[PDB]
């Protein structure tokens, strides 16, 4: 990655003609130039890349492939103060966190909303209570009340949430991987109404996208669910539609996945401070993303300002409104197991394979199942960071002249057992178990750079030691590159320099 330029990777269905209009106000203001490229599968070869100290100082993708990016250390920490988060819409923060901390920036927001043929429907329900009603209403004139894909998740999901299903629990400000709300009473509720609906003749087991799709365009039915990707052939359509909040279910939201398009800093990248100052002084600005929107369409942005200037159009402020009031995707990588597992529960529950009851709960154990490990890599993580510090411990307590420096109680009768341990502050946090941790940067190579800091402790003195260690790539242990001792009333003392 060159330093004092940059260079961006966003998908080729975006507005990245747009976005490179903001990259030349950029470089005209201030010298820097800004290359927009859309590589195909630019999602997939990112992490590949940036692992080797290559690849774009800022991708823009949807927020739930960031989580695997922070994970494997590929995302840098942004730095936006309060003033700036207070700009977006709080939600949209939820979205671009991982460990605690935040990995990318909010731009656009999408959902699923309720579409609707005002000709057929001027007054659309606000309750998923009323649709039994509504279509024996609409089937009396040769139509229907509503279709939509009933064979993926994605589309089902919004009424299987709404009292009370969640794919993992979100709370103080993190995921619990082992805290799934698939086979629980809101979700059960959910999915009953839905099966209800295809029992008693409302809707079909079988209808798909497409099936759906086609009803609506063609003013069969007067309701679907879909997306702000589905307007376009809406429009060609000549149906007189509107686009509105999802009904409510015993008195609550549905409450579709949202995704965030979200821009990311690639943790090898030596243009940090560039990519901040671009995308809170030029990208994340009206003029910006009216930039980037007039090229393509971004939908709901997570913008206060220019979100306030879009919803003119009342269909951006459905999608915002679902968007507000539904389920972030997660970002973490047990959704695989989610999409799979659930996928086969609501189709067997539709179909009468199995009933509500036992196909959520196939799909809970299969989750949970998956979720068992992840554990593992945080444990294991940690195990890392206790083997540095063992090796670090031992490098010390063995050095004769930092005994000296400690005053250790040593002679003929044995030498003085050190204690050694952490920080009662630990990153700007109160900690009075004094854990054992590293933080991680990658280098402009792509190799991981760990840092720790721990106490040592004689009868006389108490230092703090210091340490840096790089990756490796002989060897699974990293090397130790600098270590020093401050004893106070003493030198620093260097056991490995530079």
């Amino acid at each position: 990655i060159e330093e004092g330029k940059l260079v961006i990777w966003i998908n080729g269905d975006k507005g990245y003609n747009g976005l490179a209009e903001v990259g030349k106000k950029f470089e005209k203001d201030t010298g820097i130039k800004v290359t927009v490229e859309h590589p195909d599968k630019l999602e997939e070869k990112f992490p590949q890349v940036a692992a080797t100290g290559d690849g774009p100082d800022i991708i823009f993708w949807a927020h739930d492939r960031f989580g695997g990016y922070a994970q494997s250390g590929l995302l840098a920490e942004i730095t936006p103060d309060k003033a700036f988060q207070d700009k977006l819409y709080p939600f949209t923060w939820d979205a671009v966190r991982y460990n605690g901390k935040l990995i990318a920036y909010p731009i656009a927001v999408e959902a699923l909303s309720l579409i609707y043929n005002k000709d057929l429907l001027p007054n659309p329900p606000k309750t998923w209570e009323e649709i039994p009603a509504l279509d024996k209403e609409l089937k009396a004139k040769g139509k229907s009340a509503l279709m939509f894909n009933l064979q993926e998740p994605y589309f089902t999901w919004p009424l299987i949430a709404a009292d009370g299903g969640y794919a993992f629990k979100y709370e103080n400000g993190k995921y619990d991987i082992k805290d799934v709300g698939v086979d629980n009473a809101g979700a059960k509720a959910g999915l009953t109404f839905l099966v209800d609906l295809i029992k008693n003749k409302h809707m079909n087991a079988d209808t798909d996208y497409s099936i759906a799709e086609a009803a609506f365009n063609k003013g069969e039915t007067a309701m679907t669910i879909n997306g702000p990707w589905a307007w376009s052939n809406i429009d060609t359509s000549k149906v007189n539609y509107g686009v509105t909040v999802l009904p409510t279910f015993k008195g609550q939201p549905s409450k579709p996945f949202v995704g965030v398009l979200s821009a990311g800093i690639n943790a090898a990248s030596p243009n940090k401070e560039l990519a901040k100052e671009f995308l809170e002084n030029y990208l994340l600005t009206d003029e910006g993303l009216e930039a980037v929107n007039k090229d393509k369409p971004l939908g709901a942005v997570a913008l206060k300002s220019y979100e306030e200037e879009l919803v003119k159009d009342p269909r951006i402020a459905a999608t915002m409104e679902n968007a507000q009031k539904g389920e972030i995707m997660p970002n973490i990588p047990q959704m695989s197991a989610f999409w799979y597992a659930v996928r086969t529960a609501v189709i067997n529950a539709a179909s009468g394979r199995q009933t509500v009851d036992e196909a959520l709960k196939d799909a809970q154990t299969r989750i949970e199942a998956a979720a068992k490990e992840a554990a593992a890599k945080e444990a294991a993580a940690k195990a890392a960071d206790t083997q540095l510090f063992n090796r670090a411990v031992s490098m010390v307590e063995k050095n004769k002249d930092i005994r000296s420096l400690l005053q250790c109680d040593d002679g003929i009768t044995g030498k003085e057992r050190l204690k050694a341990y952490g920080e009662l502050i630990t990153n700007d946090k109160w900690t009075r178990n004094r854990p054992i941790v590293s933080t991680k940067k990658l280098d402009k190579e792509g190799r991981t750079h760990h840092y720790m800091r721990f106490h040592v402790e004689s009868k006389k003195k108490i230092a703090l030691v210091h340490l840096e260690a790089k990756e490796s790539k002989q060897n699974y242990q990293p090397d130790f590159i600098n270590m020093y001792v401050d004893v106070p009333g003493e030198k620093r003392y260097y056991l490995i320099k530079l």
